[PDB]
């Protein structure tokens, strides 16, 4: 449709004015960095080699940058948390880190008070500091009342990837089992945050999505030139702002707090394991590939089921984590915006 593509437009131009915006939080990390890594506990921060010091978690917001501070750290091992298939307990292979230890436990509030303590006495050097709530993000600067930037803490483990991990990426048919081999072969990431349990660190695999994102065809020169371009990432960006504009207009109600881009990123992802060919996503039928992405989602709702990409046990619309109102109440929306071609998208 014409309004798919007119949302695109501004949604690109409200990104194209940042790279003054981009500088000015560069500049803030690259100094936060130097001043972590004086610290001895943090000697080994950085940057995940993702090729870009930020990302947007909402489309809509160029203004809130979203930023992960890697942790080399001496070898990981991993006790699973309650079955939950992402949680896990931190401990050391053998006896840098030992301060934050809780017995044999690496302990995420004794890290993140260091974190953000340190963090804190950094800022008084036109920003403020502030903090939320899960563990991740640990803290949120805010630079001139005009833009945030949320950090993360993540160790880096350089091990084979969690057993939980064994049946996910299921991309050989659209990225080739080479690849999976290939990305099944960098680190994965693990973020302090909270289980419904204090002490619990969270996969994180965001640097493979980037990847898989940024070469997503089939063929190795999808969208390098003009014979091969492709709607996929179109397509995501669409669901990101649905959801964005859906969370915006029922924010003070409380049926959409739990579902966040995560959700559609992770539904989008599906979608392209389902139709693996770039035929499939052709430029011209934008409309239809955003229907087959916005019908998917629904489906996944009606039946409850949503699959972690990388981890296919953990169910993200399980009972136990969205309820089935909440559920009930998304179908409801988005089979209205369907029905009526997307009013939100005016
Ligand atoms: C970036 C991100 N990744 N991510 C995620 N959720 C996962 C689940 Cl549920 C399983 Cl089972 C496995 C892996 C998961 N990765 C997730 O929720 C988020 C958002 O929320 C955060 O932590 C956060 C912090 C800063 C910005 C944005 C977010
Ligand atoms: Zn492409």
């Amino acid at each position: 449709a014409s309004k798919l593509r007119a949302v695109l437009e501004k949604l690109k131009l409200s990104r194209d004015d940042i790279s003054t915006a981009a500088g000015m939080v560069k500049g803030v990390v690259d100094h936060l960095l130097l001043r972590l890594k004086c610290d001895s506990a943090f000697r080994g921060v950085g940057l995940l080699n993702t090729g870009s010091y930020y990302e947007h978690v909402k489309i809509s917001a160029p203004n809130e940058f979203d930023v992960m501070f890697k942790l080399e750290v001496p070898r990981i091992q991993l006790e699973e948390y309650s079955n939950t298939r992402a949680y896990y307990f931190v401990k050391f292979k053998r006896n840098p880190l030992s301060q934050f230890l809780e017995g044999e436990i690496l302990s995420a509030s004794k890290m993140l008070s260091k974190f953000r303590k340190i963090i804190k006495e950094e800022i008084n050097d036109d920003v403020i500091m502030k903090r939320k709530r899960g563990g991740s993000p640990a803290v949120t600067l805010l630079i001139s009342e005009k833009i945030s930037v949320d950090i993360t803490l993540a160790l880096e483990s350089k091990s084979s990837w969690p057993a939980s991990t064994q049946e996910g990426l299921r991309i050989q048919n659209w990225l080739s089992a080479k690849v999976r081999k290939q990305l099944r072969l960098k680190p994965f990431y693990l973020v302090p945050k909270h289980a419904k349990q204090e002490e619990t660190w969270r996969l994180s695999f965001s640097h493979i999505e980037k990847e898989i994102l940024n070469n997503h065809g089939k063929s190795k020169t999808c969208c390098e030139n003009k014979e091969e371009k492709c709607c996929r990432k179109d397509c995501l960006k669409l669901m990101k702002y649905l959801l964005e504009q859906l969370k915006e207009r029922f924010k003070d109600e409380e049926h959409l707090d739990k579902f966040s881009s995560y959700h559609v990123k992770t539904a989008f992802f599906h979608v392209c394991t389902q139709n693996p060919q770039d035929s499939q996503w052709d430029r011209k039928d934008l409309g239809l590939c955003f229907d087959n992405c916005v019908t998917y989602f629904l489906q996944c709702l009606r039946t409850e089921k949503l699959e972690n990409y990388f981890i296919p046990e953990f169910n993200l619309f399980s009972s136990n984590l969205i309820d089935k109102r909440s559920k009930e109440f998304l179908t409801k929306q988005i089979e209205y915006e369907r029905n009526n071609e997307f009013p939100v998208f005016d």
